[PDB]
């Protein structure tokens, strides 16, 4: 923890000096040239920089990370879009072969019962620290959003929500599950009779479960669906449910679960990887999966009748590679047996689990008709291939003396420019868990150097030696691999700026030139946005696009192949996830026919 280093707070000029080289190739040359004129003013000597610079060193000396605060809100606390497709991420496990519904219930059994036999590590300070397992260069990580994963839940505020820490100590006993099933969610405490309960025990209760949500008469409006709304939509709808003395409770119980567990209903008439994917990202909708949901959980792990099982992510309380890590401790739980000795190996008089009521004005009858629209418009809007790249992977490209991760953002330039004739403001995740409370960085992958190669492979290619190409490819990759290093090492520019940005906002008056300038706000509008979620497993990680006219594209790199996940939205009529898609593959074909020469 506290020997943990801190954050990095990089060199005022150095920032300034990245920020315009960044952005140079991807604005018209009048704005730069007035780009330049503003960060020269903005950083000269006595200026507002270097005073809001000292500001920055009065918080990191201050506090454990001096941008927790501001990226927290500034990625996800202030974004009012609702979180389905927007934010959340979901990981899809294979498919499985679910005969029967005790088959379906078997599996869900077994998997809350390895998310309490992974809890409890957590609770013993049992969790190998990072590069115990992970790792990175010689040093340790910051273990601090494994301790979120289940603690935590996201209140819709009006202008901005709230991560709510905690039912995880004195208590003993938050001690329970939310199971959603048929859209009606039932209590099951995992402590009966002072005992945890077994395997067992927990299909014997989810049994029950599945008897009393299929009633017909009993059956409670969907309030789930609520959840699946713009956060002020969401932050509406929920005052008035508080209104209510049951409501209230029934919240609470949510608020103070584990995790969820959906039972979903058999889709559509299915079964790729893409379909299962469009499920766990969204559920179907209304008449779906869509409702049997609750959002601002931070884990829903779904298993659905028909077999598509795999787990979403409200992300704000933690990113994609601690979710990776806590997903497959789960799947290597429900694969081993081999020690885990006998059978419902504890008991009963088991009580029948609760389901929870609610009390839905005629107020909240509108609230979810609305919502019910608003999702099905999330449903229809959202354009999304599991794109399996399987003509090689890295084995490859460590053959090439490359890596695979820069290999990769080189060749989602070369997509994005065979497409567009130009590259644009790009993210790429990069981890600063190196450092105490770190979350990420980003890495803009958008090079001068990548727009050199780019343009010799659409332009005019007639001629121009292949050996020629390969040498701008050597330049591109070393600028993204120099870029990944600055960034993982707290050297990069968009947290800096972030908190500038934020210390301006507050104690020194109105806005800068500097952060009101169209260079400055093009800069984070991230047309091509980025992660690589690697996986052991047999498992892959997807999201939607950050911005309207945007692509997401999440990849699994393998030694013989990668699975690109690629997301876009039907409204904009310039992007398309089949076309990309299949640039990326013509991109990484043309890239290694580039180094056999």
């Amino acid at each position: 923890e506290l020997d943990l280093p801190k954050l990095p707070v990089p060199p005022l000029q150095q920032t300034l000096a990245t920020y315009l080289q960044c952005m140079q190739h991807l604005v018209p040359e009048e704005q730069f040239r007035k780009s330049q004129a503003i960060v020269k003013r903005f950083g000269a000597p006595g200026g507002l920089g270097e005073t809001l610079q000292e500001k920055l060193l009065e918080r990191q000396e201050k506090t454990a990370n001096w941008v927790s605060e501001y990226w927290l809100n500034d990625m996800y606390l202030n974004n009012r879009l609702a979180l389905p497709v927007n934010s959340s991420p979901a990981v899809i496990f294979a498919r499985q072969h679910f005969q029967d519904t005790n088959d379906q219930l078997r599996f869900a059994a077994c998997l809350i019962s390895g998310v309490l036999s992974y809890k409890t590590l957590l609770d013993s300070h049992s969790l190998p620290t990072d590069w115990a397992k992970g790792q990175l260069s010689g040093q340790p990580l910051c273990m601090k959003q494994y301790y979120r994963l289940f603690s935590s839940y996201r209140l819709p505020g009006h202008t901005q929500d709230t991560l709510v820490a905690q039912k995880s100590s004195i208590m003993p006993e938050p001690e329970h599950v939310i199971v959603a099933c048929c859209n009606q969610f039932f209590v099951l405490d995992v402590v009966i009779n002072f005992r945890r309960l077994s395997e067992g025990d927990l299909f014997t209760q989810l049994r029950k479960i599945v008897k009393m949500a299929s009633n017909e008469d009993e059956r409670l409006p969907p309030i789930g669906l609520l959840t699946s709304d713009g956060r002020s939509e969401w932050a509406k709808a929920r005052t008035v449910l508080l209104k209510d003395s049951t409501n209230r409770d029934s919240l609470d119980m949510i608020e103070r679960c584990i995790c969820l567990v959906c039972l979903d209903g058999p889709g559509t008439g299915e079964l790729s990887d893409t379909h299962r994917a469009l499920q766990l990202l969204h559920g179907g909708g209304c008449s779906l999966n869509g409702a049997n949901r609750w959002y601002d959980k931070s884990l829903q792990f779904v298993v659905g009748r028909d077999g598509t099982c795999g787990v979403v992510c409200e992300h704000s309380p933690f990113d994609g590679i601690v979710l990776v890590q806590c997903t497959e401790h789960l799947l290597k739980h429900m694969m081993t047996s081999n020690k885990k000795l006998v059978r419902a190996d504890s008991v009963s008089e088991l009580p029948a689990p609760r389901r929870l009521r609610w009390k839905c004005s005629p107020e909240t009858q509108g609230h979810l008709a609305s919502s019910a629209e608003k999702l099905q418009r999330i449903v229809k809007n959202l354009d999304f291939i599991v794109y399996k790249f399987d003509n090689y992977g890295k084995t490859f490209i460590k053959k090439q003396k490359y890596s695979p991760d820069g290999f990769i953002q080189v060749a989602l330039q070369l997509a994005y420019y065979r497409l567009y004739q130009r590259l644009v403001p790009t993210y790429e995740s990069a981890s600063i868990r190196r450092f105490q409370e770190g979350r990420v960085d980003n890495i803009r992958s958008a090079t001068p150097e990548a727009l050199a190669f780019v343009q010799a492979m659409t332009d005019h290619k007639a001629a121009m030696p292949a050996s020629e190409k390969l040498q701008l490819l050597q330049t591109a990759m070393q600028a993204q691999t120099e870029y990944t290093v600055m960034a993982i090492t707290g050297m990069a520019i968009d947290n800096h700026l972030l908190a500038l940005r934020e210390l301006a906002r507050d104690l020194c008056k109105e806005p800068p030139e500097m952060f009101m300038d169209e260079t400055y706000l093009m800069s984070n509008r991230f047309v091509l946005s980025t992660s690589q979620v690697p996986t052991t497993m047999e498992m892959f990680c997807c999201y939607g696009p950050v911005v309207p006219n945007g692509y997401g594209a999440c990849y699994n790199p393998q030694p013989e192949a990668i699975t690109f996940c690629i997301s876009s939205f039907h409204s904009c009529k310039e992007t398309s996830s089949v076309e990309f898609a299949e640039a990326v593959g013509a991109s990484l074909v043309d890239m290694r026919d580039l180094c056999s020469s």
